[PDB]
């Protein structure tokens, strides 16, 4: 939809991913931004991707997205969750791809390059972006986290 966002980066270990997400994302009209890295380097760090992204969707948390690409999943999930307003899940089957926003109102995706094909990894973005979050006794869990980042 062209009312948000959708930002995407990864580390080394995910440009090619990253490459196919974007350019598939782009031509159903979604608004994509690639935030690199743009070329290989062998040695470079999760962390300031993640940033990128998870900076960028916390100045409009209800309605921007990220995705974040890295070996795991695990590094990118751990630093976009540090940004506040950011709800970001680690999705590795297309089972688990709906609940994460049914549930988590996730609003950054988090998935493996070494771990989980090409194809299953568009299956959980369709699946992800497809899903609505289903609000209820999950808003009150929600709610949860946001006050606490809040408040401590
Ligand atoms: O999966 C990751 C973080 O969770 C990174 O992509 C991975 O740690 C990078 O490994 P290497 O430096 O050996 O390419």
């Amino acid at each position: 939809h062209m009312s948000f966002n959708i930002f995407i980066a990864s580390d080394h270990t995910g440009l090619t991913l990253k490459k196919i997400i974007s350019e598939h994302l782009k031509t159903k009209q979604f608004n994509v931004v690639d935030l690199g890295p743009n070329y290989f380097d062998a040695n470079d760090d999760y962390p300031d991707f993640a940033f990128l992204v998870a900076d960028k969707v916390k100045k409009n948390s209800d309605k921007d997205l990220g995705i974040l690409i890295c070996g795991t999943g695990v590094g990118v999930c751990m630093a976009a969750n540090k940004v506040k307003g950011v709800l970001a899940a680690l999705v590795v089957s297309e089972k688990t791809a709906a609940l994460a926003r049914q549930h988590d109102n996730a609003n950054v995706l988090c998935l493996s390059s070494r771990f989980v094909t090409d194809s299953e990894n568009i299956k959980i973005v369709d699946d992800f972006l497809k899903a609505n979050f289903e609000g209820g006794r999950h808003q009150r869990r929600i709610d949860k986290i946001i006050r606490y980042e809040k408040e401590t």
